């Protein structure tokens, strides 16, 4: 495929010069398919996002992660157990109310800057329910938060009675324990990417929330209408600062490497029945 | 015109039996063109609304008023003085915020019933600015309020700093004194009707507000999308209780006929300074 070939050329010929060592904090981008780690400057991050976006629109297999580090956008990872194997409705009013409640906790952290600011919420959903297991990500990529503040906001969100109600009325049986408390620290999948055993989450709905410190009781939340007009890998990225839709608002602060060849014996080192080993160890 | 002929037949042959005397309290409907007053039961009100709606869709001259009486929907009459003769933008975010502020005053009146309820807001706008004079009606027809509560809500709304800001940013030079304090008591034009010297206000945008006593901080406001699907004379009526979109929520308790011919005489009669006449009376 042309756009995959283009991404391959960008990675090997050009971005190879930004390859980081294993466990290097400088790392912002992880390609879990090639097992490569990169520290991309903003210019080269954007070029990557243009290629990943073209690959996304053609349904290409991607497994890119961004590292959140100490100061970046907020991601909420919900792992739902459902009543049934039916995708829950999750219509705009429920998602709109979720945004409001998420914002109340952000505001209560006291780190928002004074003045008038737009922040965008994006809901990406697991494409199907598998054995009653369902998922969504809430991405607030533009709202640049300290890791410690994200952890605090996530702690508060787990105990939110209104959020638990919304999730319950959607058919969620684990509304108390569905929000991953490590949402603040885990590397976050780029839009169009997934674990190799899963399919990528799909953008259902995005919302624009405006807050004004002078008028704190007015918190307008509206659906974003022309989402398709933007580079979604770009806009949804927690570490991006050069989005068009998403403009930053700054808040107060495995080594065996088989390389697709040697792992085959791994596939037959599991179904030995060799638990008990008197001579067989 | 057929639909005007139909309305004429309904009024003279059928509804004539509901004609009220001048100053009757039973009156709910006033036809200021025919100078007739009626007390229509709900069945005959609906039949009227079907005919008025057909007449409205064909741009027919109507001057129907409904009397608010002591318990009915809320109407806000804004008379704006503007910076310019340009229609102010009044886009959904400004109107959405207006609804929220209007609701805060309704809630503060303490008369809302407990539980979950939808209430609809409709904004009808003066079709053009004339010498910087502009207008809109806010109709909350489903929210059945005591006259005394409406007066109280209107009093509070006049002094609302956020509403004054919104109106100021629209180019309103009288944001302190543009809301008619008699909005609670005046007879209210049916949708498609107007004073004989004015053109009828046009429905620009309607909003659905859901309130829940159990979850008071969640106040979702969304544009209504399929407005054209409904009988708008019917839905927008403050005294109607049998709308399809608008379901009631119960809160705690001369003749001119110029035919475009003598308007010329009015236009040439006023300019002389002969209002007093000692030799030419």
């Amino acid at each position: 495929l042309a756009e995959v070939q283009a991404l391959e050329t960008l990675l090997t010929r050009e971005l190879s010069v930004f390859l980081t060592e294993p466990g290097s904090k400088k790392t912002n981008i992880i390609n879990r398919i090639t097992g490569k780690t990169y520290a991309l400057p903003s210019t080269e991050l954007l070029r990557l996002y243009e290629h990943l976006e073209q690959c996304r629109k053609q349904g290409a297999l991607m497994y890119f992660l961004e590292r959140q580090g100490t100061y970046s956008g907020l991601m909420l990872d919900y792992d739902l157990k459902l009543n049934t194997n039916a995708v829950p409705p999750l219509e705009p009013p429920a998602l709109s109310r979720l945004c409001h409640r998420i914002f109340v906790h952000i505001k209560n952290s006291s780190v928002l800057p004074e003045g008038s600011h737009k922040i965008h919420f994006f809901f990406t959903l697991k494409p199907e329910v598998v054995q009653g297991k369902y998922g969504f990500h809430v991405l607030i990529p533009g709202l640049k938060l300290a890791a410690s503040t994200k952890k605090s906001i996530i702690g508060s969100l787990q105990h939110d009675a209104t959020v638990q109600k919304i999730l319950h009325e959607q058919g969620v049986t684990n509304p108390e324990s569905c929000l991953d408390p490590h949402s603040a620290s885990v590397p976050s999948l780029l839009y169009g990417s997934s674990k190799l055993n899963h399919k990528p989450y799909q953008l259902k709905t995005g919302f624009e929330l405006v807050f004004d410190s002078s008028d704190p009781d007015y918190i307008p939340i509206h659906q974003i209408k022309n989402l398709e007009s933007y580079n979604l890998v770009s806009e949804l990225s927690l570490t991006n600062e050069q989005g068009s839709l998403v403009r930053p608002v700054y808040c107060a602060a495995m080594l065996h490497d088989p390389e697709a060849r040697y792992l085959h014996k791994i596939l037959n080192l599991l179904p030995p029945e060799y638990y008990v080993e008197y001579p067989l160890w």
